[PDB]
């Protein structure tokens, strides 16, 4: 149900079923930029794919796993996900990144699940509409942890966003935490959040209703710090205005706020 492939083996596979590219977060970029090294590329991921036994001696790929790609490179419903971490001490960085695919159409496979890590790419087929597969695949990235223990605290979304922009500017961390204008007991959360080490898993969620794709204006984040793993999710107030809620990040509240997150697209997930 699951397959391990390299990048370049996946990006072959995706030629092979006419996909312009794979979806952004992943960074499965095109490995080769003209005509000889095409060729060169093709013969070796042929002969991979082949012994792999992907690649059937009448020229075929697996036909299943030629499907998940499909899903995964067009998807009707998806949630992507960006991990960042602290950089390696080897001064850089690498992706691990990730999609969560679902199709429709008929309704083995209810999903499927991208996975890439450096130069390698897993997809996993399962059912992605229960919470308790799902909340754990996300998870994967980040470091294992507990749900840190605090009290909830919020501020408008664009006051958050605006602070990480000053933070990652120069502006030092009091300063900004200042600006913020929490209160005192939220103070430390906050600081974890925002500063030293800063390692989460970023998620924002689309659909593909009729030919037209919509992604969410806003995602959550599933941080992870000293005191435990924060989950920063939003939603709109009354007045409309983005609001940034900081709550501990229990896999029933990490699953209530993306069944959230996609309620506000116009048809997706579940």
């Amino acid at each position: 149900n699951a397959v391990e492939l390299t990048v370049d083996n996946a990006w072959f596979i995706a030629e092979t079923i006419g996909a312009g590219t794979f979806p952004w977060v992943l960074a499965i970029t095109m490995p080769y930029s003209d005509a000889a090294q095409r060729g060169a590329f093709v013969d070796r991921q042929r002969d991979e794919l082949t012994r792999m036994g992907l690649l059937s001696p009448q020229g075929v790929i697996n036909p299943a796993v030629a499907d998940w790609i499909k899903v995964v490179c067009f998807p009707d419903r998806w949630l992507d996900l960006r991990y960042v971490g602290p950089a390696s001490a080897d001064g850089a960085c690498e992706l691990l990144r990730g999609i969560v695919a679902l199709r429709t159409g008929t309704g083995t496979g209810n999903g499927v699940v991208a996975l890439r890590n450096a130069q390698l790419v897993t997809f996993t087929a399962m059912d992605i509409d229960d919470p308790r597969a799902l909340v754990p695949i996300l998870g994967v990235g980040l470091a294992h942890r507990p749900p840190a223990r605090f009290d909830e605290f919020s501020l408008p979304t664009r006051v958050g966003a605006r602070a990480d922009e000053r933070l990652r500017s120069g502006v030092p961390l009091g300063e900004v935490v200042d600006y913020l204008g929490i209160p005192a007991s939220a103070r430390p959360v906050v600081e974890s959040v925002f500063s030293g080490p800063r390692s989460y898993v970023e998620i924002v969620a689309g659909c593909n209703r009729d030919g037209r794709h919509t992604t969410t204006e806003v995602g959550l984040s599933i941080v992870d710090t000293s005191a435990g793993r924060v989950l920063v999710s939003p939603s709109r107030a009354f007045d409309g205005e983005w609001v940034s809620t900081f709550s501990p990040g229990t896999p029933f509240a990490i699953a209530v706020a993306i069944q959230t997150l996609t309620a506000c697209l116009p048809d997706g997930q579940w």
